[PDB]
């Protein structure tokens, strides 16, 4: 009887300080390796994105919450992995722009193609091309879409949405900036109203702001987007208590949360990291932040339910989770944000992966957008930019640093990052790949045409 | 009949703005993985180090060299691959340091035990532990130590040195700095005289400059370390003529290629990266150094010529290759020394490659003791450090940013960073794993006790 094994541990197996203490195998790897490899169909796929969370993020996350010879049970546990590439292109030019935003990457995974800068589902010329969320629905296959940003995001966007700017959230954004798509000018529709239209059977995030526009043309015009919402079949929710009380989600009967106006709250708080911050100030220890909330679904809640009402499905389902603060907070050079939406996103791909161990047919696969601007340096660096010194679970302190960007916001930067994957079809994650290799090994897991 | 596959081609397949243009794949991987896998026992291993060289500095010379969508037949080809962490511990603590140096990433991988900055070939209690190196030599395997550093620096020296700090480069400064293992006072010696007693078969980098002095106590007093090597039987080379005269090189005639008096010199040139360089100034063309030399052999030819002398010994043999100067120019701040120096680490792996899939028995790794600086970042970047526009391959611009240190030096980082391998063994790079684990796997490969 064969199955594919998760790695239980790789922690450092003893004392860090003598030798052999600081190893996270315990043995030869080849026969775990051989049995993790299989070519056989996937009935489901759980992709799980951190936006910002390169292999420094990862990192930073391990030492602080761990320690260094700790183990992220979910993100450190998928046993085939490799790097891959997520550059896009410059609009005019069609060359190489090294460094993406979370538009252009979400696109080239979730359509195959790469594109510029801020697109969302289109090509460099514009063109419409379909996602794989629109493919799995079209074969009959449940659908879901998590996020803990607002669903107008980047991110979530990309799977249901066309549009020639990210910024085209609702009706005004749209009318002003993606003339094209424009209801009114005959267009799709902004992000939210394309993202009605798309009708996954689940969809869980913030964003419950824009909802609040109303139609400027259309069978619903006039009335927001939220009573379209329920106009259209969709079953409301907006905390944890209405969430669980879900007990089927499908084409008759869509879900719908929105949990919060923007984005969902950040688990942990810590000042921002400031100029000689880890000279001239003392260590800090994050807080869990008081407000997150009991009624509020974390994202491993969110995991969990959107995997119970998806494989009710016989025919199987995609599900894409987004832990997306860590980018956020990246941004923001706050450190303990940072750290605990990387946490946070460990425990979804735990629920992840204990679902897919069970079931069998599972393909889970962990990874990044683009990668982000956090350095760990040395306790005693004096830098250009903005630091912090943090107090890690070993009792010894780790110096973040953010020092590529002068104006407010930290920014992403180009290097290739750690894709990991578990399951049939994870073989294809391994060595170097593009991001555009991920629409494909996706497609073709699931069998679509 | 069974042979084990390097990746031939993972470039772009076609047209990058079109419909799975940007794909390195071309079908499914599981086969190949599959033909991947094997834990017979490894006859020879070639380790090939990178200095700096994180998953950063890999992408940015690709980007440059090869372009966005291009793909390095050396460094890109290994098809096992895997993330690994390598941080060092405090002395007086015993704790994690975050961020290493070379002197312990080096004796970590060399010894399997975790040790303080700056200390070669002792743990935190300064007690010595033999080397792969010195344990290959042991069983009767030939062993060859290469770098374009200086011998005494921190990569090759330990591997046959153990001090309590990485500067007591010779006599003098040994006296000084590490008074316990000056050979006057009763020690082992300072770096050099270390390595001229563990007596490699083929030792070839720079350092000339050390053995000019003299020895203060033992039989070889009063002569200069360059004398006792002769005196000791070694074949001193010192251009690229002479290495290649060289048919043989054992116990009885090793050696010792002494090809410059400092670091050997970097293969492209460029001016240094400056604060605001992205905006203020042209973007810049590399050019190769004029004085790189056909008299001083490159980085490949050493490789070359190391494998043809250590695969006359029938037992099988362990080598060690650093391309040393990726780390050096990427601490200077020099985006074309630096990227120059990864374009030479890959021509050195392609001949281990060619080598390795050839004999059959061969593991070949490739990875960095640390990760470094260097950033890709958008080109209108304004950043408060050191930055650099380049016009790279694609004809397009890349900004590269240094910004973790006020100081002159810009400062390695402790992301974990990519390892990849081919050959016997090579699934255990696999996943998440720790720096000493990798001198595990060698000793395991090679059969060694
Ligand atoms: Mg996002
Ligand atoms: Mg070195
Ligand atoms: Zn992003
Ligand atoms: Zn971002
Ligand atoms: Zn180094
Ligand atoms: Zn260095």
């Amino acid at each position: 009887t064969p199955e594919m094994p998760v790695l239980e541990n790789r922690a450092a197996q003893g004392d860090i300080t003598a030798p052999g203490g600081a190893r996270r195998l315990t043995g030869d790897q080849t026969a775990a390796l051989r049995d993790s490899l299989s070519d056989k169909p996937a009935k489901n796929i759980i992709l799980l994105i951190g936006d910002g969370m390169g292999d420094s993020e990862i990192t930073a996350a391990r030492n602080y919450a761990e320690g260094a010879g700790g183990f992220f049970k979910g993100i450190d546990a998928l046993p085939l992995t490799g790097q891959y590439t997520h550059y896009a292109l410059n609009k005019k030019t069609g060359k190489p722009d090294y460094v993406t935003d979370s538009a252009a990457s979400a696109t080239a995974w979730s359509t195959g193609v790469k594109t510029y800068n801020g697109a969302l589902g289109v090509d460099i010329h514009e063109k419409d091309h379909p996602t794989i969320l629109e493919m799995a629905k079209a074969a009959g296959l449940a659908t879901g879409n998590v996020s803990t940003a607002e669903l107008q995001d980047a991110t979530p966007a990309a799977l249901v949405a066309h549009v020639t700017s990210r910024k085209c959230y609702g009706p005004s954004a749209t009318s002003e900036k993606c003339p094209g798509n424009a209801l009114e000018k005959g267009g799709k529709g902004s992000i939210t109203e394309q993202l009605l239209n798309a009708r996954a059977d689940v969809t869980l995030g913030g964003g419950a702001k824009t909802f609040a526009e109303t139609a400027t043309a259309g069978e619903w015009q006039g009335k927001t987007l939220r009573e379209q919402a329920q106009a259209r079949g969709y079953q409301l929710v907006s905390d944890a208590a209405s969430l669980n009380s879900v007990t089927e989600a499908n084409q008759q009967k869509p879900l719908l949360g929105l949990f919060a106006d923007g984005n969902m709250p950040v688990r942990w708080l810590g000042p921002k990291a400031t100029y000689h911050g880890n000279i001239d100030k003392p260590a800090v220890t994050c807080t869990p932040n008081p407000q997150r909330n009991d009624s509020v679904p974390t994202l491993a809640q969110m995991t969990d339910k959107a995997i119970e009402l998806l494989s009710k499905n016989e025919k199987g389902f995609f599900l894409q989770v987004e832990g997306a603060s860590i980018d956020k907070q990246d941004h923001a050079a706050n450190p303990c944000g940072q750290i605990g939406e990387t946490v946070d996103l460990d425990e979804a791909v735990q629920r992840a992966l204990e679902f897919a161990k069970k079931e069998g047919n599972t393909l889970v696969i962990v990874t990044a957008d683009h990668a982000h601007a956090s350095q760990i340096v040395a306790p005693d660096t004096k830098a250009p930019g903005l630091t912090q010194a943090l107090n890690t679970k070993d009792g010894a302190v780790m110096v973040m640093s953010y020092g590529n960007s002068e104006e407010d916001s930290q920014e992403h930067t180009g290097s290739q990052l750690r894709i990991a994957a578990y399951g049939p079809h994870a073989a294809n994650v391994v060595g170097l790949t593009d991001q555009t290799d991920l629409f494909y090994t996706m497609k073709a897991a699931l069998g679509l045409k």
